[PDB]
């Protein structure tokens, strides 16, 4: 678990996605214009797939390639209002071992959403699109 | 498209995906050994997700990342017996405008499935696991 402790630039290197170069021009970048590491790699070709695996091994998370199997458990999904689900991005599906499963839409929030639940859960990430569909599956109107 | 008039190490360069010095290294080994360049690349460090991106790109096929959502429909998988689908490594998956979708494990077999099947086809390609998964679903023993 000693992902958890990489830059996400060292993790994609490791990786073999960028070059050095490549994250030293992206860091360069970053100085001047402000944006997310992986938002500019991603303009200069990385997958945005690619991108979300990495961020997840850092934050232990569990990558989603896909949303559509889920049947979102209306008793989990009780335990978010609909706004608070929205505005976390966190979409509560069902329950494991005595876990709430938890469906984020991005990884920096894995920590709020935690200390919120304030129960034992167990957190996915999706890409925007396929988290969205969950989203409106699990809370609907 | 023009990306299907290029060699692999020239989409993968192109692509930022490998170095100059990582693909001449391993072109010097395949002069020594014949391997597929692809499989030294991906020994080498080359991320495998990014071969296959760049072999569906040079064959056009659609890179799936996941194979987890599709649902067979079992009258597409009738116009390849098992047999052929595992030998080809081809699973007809469904129909869209008057052409079946088949999904690939090797874009190397790409024309002899589509001559094979001898109608508009749409091709599409995943990895090796996600590959196996999806064939276990449309053919089971
Ligand atoms: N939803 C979403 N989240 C993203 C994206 N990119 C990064 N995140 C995450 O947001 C945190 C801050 O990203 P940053 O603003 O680019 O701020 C970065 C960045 O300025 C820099 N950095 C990232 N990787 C490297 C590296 O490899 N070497 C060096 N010297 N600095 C790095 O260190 C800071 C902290 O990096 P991290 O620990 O990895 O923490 C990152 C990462 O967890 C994105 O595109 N979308
Ligand atoms: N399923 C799968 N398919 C793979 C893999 N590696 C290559 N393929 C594909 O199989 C064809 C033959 O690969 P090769 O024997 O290594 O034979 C290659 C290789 O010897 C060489 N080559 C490939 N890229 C370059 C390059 O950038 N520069 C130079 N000078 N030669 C290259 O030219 C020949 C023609 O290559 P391509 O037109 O790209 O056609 C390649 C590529 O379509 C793999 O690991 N898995």
């Amino acid at each position: 678990e000693g992902q958890k402790d990489l830059l996400l630039g060292e993790l994609l290197l490791q990786k073999g996605w960028i070059s050095r170069e490549a994250l030293e021009e992206a860091l360069v970048e970053q100085e001047k214009t402000g944006d997310l590491l992986g938002r500019i790699l991603v303009r200069k070709g990385l997958p945005e797939e690619a991108l979300y695996r990495a961020l997840a091994e850092q934050k232990g998370l569990e990558f989603l390639e896909s949303t559509e199997g889920i049947v979102p458990d209306p008793s989990a999904a009780l335990l978010l209002l609909r706004s608070d689900a929205l505005r976390y991005g966190a979409v509560p599906i069902g329950f494991q071992n005595g876990e709430v499963e938890v469906v984020l839409s991005d990884p920096r929030h894995k920590e709020a959403v935690a200390q919120l639940l304030n129960r034992p859960a167990r957190f996915y990430l999706a890409l925007p699109q396929a988290w969205e569909e969950l989203f409106r599956r699990a809370y609907p109107q």
